[PDB]
């Protein structure tokens, strides 16, 4: 089967953070939103 490489070029909107792909940079950047952040870790104690 295939592995990897999309075939016909991938798509130069793709977030690596998590792995989601966009037909529209506009909208790679309002997903990437829920990426940045302030702190290098997640600190979680509410
Ligand atoms: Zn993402």
């Amino acid at each position: 089967g295939s592995s990897g490489s999309s075939g016909a070029g991938e798509k130069p909107y793709g977030c690596s953070e998590c792995g989601k792909a966009f037909s529209s940079k506009s909208y790679l950047i309002i997903h990437m939103r829920t990426h940045s952040g302030e702190k290098p870790s997640g600190p979680s104690s509410g």
